[PDB]
This record gives C-alpha cells, structure tokens and sequence, in this order.
C-alpha cells in the first residue's frame, strides 16, 4: 500500500521508480509480435488481421476499468480508509463482469453486421467469423486483466505489474513453438499461445493479490471517459488519413511506415503518465494539492525532456532511414517531411495528455475529455481545411494544421494546471 517516498519524497525519485518498472512492462508487449511472426514463419488464414481491430477494441475498455480503477483505490488509499478501498475493488470487479457479458452477447448477435463493416469476403471470411469468436472469447479475461492492472497501479505496486509483463512474454515464447510443432495448431496455436500467456499473467496477479450507485457512478464516469478518450483518439486518425489519402495516396503509405516509430516514442510519456496518475490520486486523497500540482509538473519535465531527445533523433535519423524502407522516393520523401515538420510538437503531448491525467487522478473527467477534445479535433479539423484546401498548401497544410491543436491544448493545460478557488474547494468537497 505504502510506497515509499509518496507524500514527502522527491516527486523526481518517486515518479521514475514508478514509471520504469511500468516501462519494461510496455517494452514487453512488444516480444509478443516478434516471437509471433517469427515462428509464424514456420495468403489463406490472413485473416486473422481482419479482427485486429476488435482486439484493440477490447483492451481501450480494459483500459478504461484500469484507470477508473486506477483512480478511485488510490484516492481511497490516500485518505487511509481501506474500507471504500474494497468496496472499490467489488464494485471495479462486478463492473467487469457486466462489461464482459453485454460485449459478448451484443458481440454476437451482431456479428454478421460488425464482421461485414470490417473486411470483404471474396476469400476470407469463415476464417474471419471463426476468430472473431475466438476473439469473443477473451473477453472476461481481458475485462479481468483490466481490473488488476489498475488494481495494482492504484496501491502503486508496479513491480508487480512488471513481473507479470515478463512472465507473460516468456510464457508465449514457449508456448508459441510448442503449438506449432508438438500440436500442429498453426496460425491458431500462435493465437492461443499469446491467450494462455495473458492467463499466465491474470493467475500471477490473483496468487500475489493472495495475501450505492454513488460509487458505480464515480468509477463509470472515470473508466468511460477513459474510453470516450480512446475513441476521440482512434477519430482523429481517421480524420487525418481521409484527408491525407484524399489529397495524395504516397502520403498514406507515408504515415504507414512512420506511425510504429511516432507511437514508440510517444511510450515513455505513457509510463509517466501511469505512474503520475497514482501519485496525484494517492496525494489528492491526502489533501495535499500543491503536491499534486507539483507531480504533474515535475512529469512534464521528465516527459517533455525524453520524448523531446527521441523527436530529435527521430528527425535527424530520418532522412537517411526512411530512403531505406521504400523504393517509392515521394513516399520516403513525404514520411521525411513529415517528421520533420511534425516532429517537434511531440514533446508537446505532455503537456495537455498528462494533464488528462491528472483530472482522472481526482475523477473530474470532463476535463481530460476536454483536452483531448481540444488536441484531436477543434483546432486541428478547421485549420488543416484552410491551410489545406482554401489556402492552397496540400499535404504541408494537413503536417502543420494537424499540429496547431497539440499546441492549443498546451496552453490549456499550462493555464488549468494551478492552485485556484475551485481546485482547492474540490479537494475539501472531496475529502
Ligand atoms: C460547480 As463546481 C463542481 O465546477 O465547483
Ligand atoms: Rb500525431
């Protein structure tokens, strides 16, 4: 429960014991992929990629159950009572349950409709019904994992959390070559290798773990605004792939290459926002919302430093390395420009996503929705449109009019984030 240095530590020392432990967790997910494809190695059962996206579906709920998980323990155990601490977890659990069953009962009757507005099935498509009940079937135990995560993440106990990332790896790098060779189970096998080691990781947790619509409202509020912000992410994607491929096809294969670089180093500002957000929930509880204040700002230090030193290397690398992932030169040329003209607003997420976080941490959700809003939508949609159509400019309007709302919703953060009346009386309301 206790982790030390919380309340009167350095937030420096406190925030990366943290947010390491959480980022080799991050780094681990990676493994997953790797191994797959490795020993997928050794057109038909391809797909299996139709259903990717139901998949990360899946894991944005699992995402949202974690914060609001996250969120509302650690504020509980802020203000010692660990009392409404496991009322918490019954209710996160039961939250869970009832998540897994309206997604896999809706998921099924619809299934037909859903698995038509995804792939067509000229080819592939008894494959595709067949993982998409697969797929199905995860479900409680990905809503479980969830429930855990956040279990973990809200008593600050994230070696745990790290432990069971490695535990999992390894469990699938096993299990992968096993399935393949000692089963003959193939494509499937891998698949099932990959289930059985997030199973691995669930059965960790319980055995560590091993030694009033008040509350139903304050966790749903949080998790689904988590998933709200999820899915006003995924739409500003969408957005600006429309109006990149409407303009010029080779931009699209552009940012098909680049994005697995743009998100890798997003990551660390990731893990620092998971650490960020136990600490501000854990000292908001205590009453202290100076120190809260000064968590979120210490992490846009540590955030902005790194993610900024990565978009540097990221820009003066890619030049020489993107000639080098395709033979189409206007496709590493506009991936080149890209980077960068882009890759400096990156540092710039920290500032208006962690402070999404905090207002998660002391469950006042509207305004992380709000700026997330203000960074993916508001800004961005009409200036792309008057720098890249009515202004003439093309893809260049879309590079620099995509960027304006990150800084938009800096300035936000940057005026929000500070002792008021209003904060300071939210905390007295709340505790
Ligand atoms: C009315 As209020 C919760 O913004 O102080
Ligand atoms: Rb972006």
């Amino acid at each position: 429960f206790t982790v030390a240095g919380m309340f009167d530590g350095s937030l420096y020392k406190l925030l990366l014991r943290m947010a390491l432990p959480m980022f080799v967790g991050m780094l681990t997910q990676v493994t997953y992929a790797i191994a797959d494809i490795f020993w997928l190695s050794h057109g038909i059962i391809a797909g299996v990629g139709l259903v990717f996206p139901v998949g990360m579906g899946l894991f944005a709920i699992a995402n949202g159950i974690q914060i609001g998980m996250g969120s509302l323990l650690s504020r509980a155990i802020g203000m010692q009572r660990l009392d409404r601490a496991q009322r918490i977890l019954s209710v996160g659990i039961i939250i869970a349950l009832f998540f897994a069953i309206v997604i896999t009962v809706l998921g099924y009757v619809y299934a037909q409709p859903l698995l038509r507005s995804l792939g067509a099935t000229k080819s592939i498509i008894g494959y595709a019904t067949e993982f998409y009940y697969y797929s199905l079937l995860t479900v409680f135990s990905i809503m479980l994992i969830g429930v855990m995560m956040g279990l973990f993440q809200g008593a600050g106990k994230i070696m745990v959390i790290m432990k069971a990332s490695l535990l999992g790896a390894l469990v699938n790098i096993m299990l992968d070559p096993i399935m393949i060779f000692v089963f003959d189970f193939g494509v499937k096998g891998v698949a099932l290798a990959s289930f059985l080691a997030q199973l691995s990781m669930v059965a960790y947790f319980i055995y560590t773990l091993m030694g009033s619509w008040k509350i139903y409202r304050e966790f749903l509020s949080v998790g689904m605004a988590q998933m709200l912000m999820q899915l006003i992410i995924a739409v500003g994607i969408v957005i600006y792939n429309f109006f990149i491929v409407r303009l010029d096809v080779n931009a699209m294969a552009a940012f098909t290459l680049t994005g697995r670089i743009d998100y890798f180093i997003i990551t660390p500002m990731l893990a620092i926002a998971t650490a960020l957000l136990t600490v501000v929930g854990q000292n908001w509880g205590h009453g202290n919302v100076t120190r809260t204040l000064n968590a979120y700002w210490a992490a846009v230090a540590l955030a902005f430093s790194i993610v900024l030193v990565l978009a540097v290397m990221h820009i003066v690398l890619a030049p020489w390395m993107y000639p080098l992932f395709t033979r189409v030169v206007a496709v590493s040329d506009y991936a080149v420009l890209q980077t960068r003209i882009m890759a400096l607003a990156l540092p710039f997420v920290a500032i208006s996503l962690l402070a999404s976080e905090y207002y998660q941490a002391i469950g006042k959700p509207w305004y992380s929705v709000l700026l997330t809003l203000m960074r993916h939508v508001f800004i961005s949609v009409p200036v792309v449109y008057l720098l890249a159509i009515v202004l003439e400019m093309r893809i260049t309007g879309v590079y620099f009019g995509a960027m304006s709302g990150t800084f938009v919703a800096a300035l936000l953060a940057w005026r929000l984030l500070r002792l008021s009346p209003r904060l300071l009386r939210w905390n007295q309301e709340a505790v």
